[PDB]
């Protein structure tokens, strides 16, 4: 619940990283699925 | 480069977490876009 009682701060790397990762995969996944084919992943 | 010579170990929480997060958002995003509408995000 407290997670180190940092209240959004300490976990800056895991937060910024996870964000870029999620969004990134979404930008490519949502784009590739927008119309692009798979052709053997 | 070595990061403790553990080769993917310490960052088990950030790894497992980021994974579930990314995939999750993808399962909902890829599903909602599969046909579901937005109607004001």
């Amino acid at each position: 619940m407290t997670r180190g009682t940092t209240d959004n701060l300490i976990p800056v790397y895991c937060s910024i990283l996870a964000a870029v990762v999620v969004g990134l995969v979404a930008y490519i996944a949502f784009k590739r699925w927008n119309s692009s084919k798979q052709n053997k992943q």
